[PDB]
């Protein structure tokens, strides 16, 4: 979402595996919205259902 601030990957979203990320282009730094379903940090499991 426009490249100043984010273009960011999603099978594997630079931070997490099953996450659609907001990569601060600017900051070099992504930080996930983990898919739907699934749970965080770097969003490698799915809820509850690991």
């Amino acid at each position: 979402v426009v490249s100043h601030f984010n273009d960011c990957p999603d099978s594997h979203t630079q931070f997490c595996f099953h996450g659609t990320c907001r990569f601060l282009v600017q900051e070099d730094k992504p930080a996930c919205v983990c898919h739907s379903g699934y749970v965080g940090a770097r969003c490698e499991h799915a809820d509850l259902l690991a």
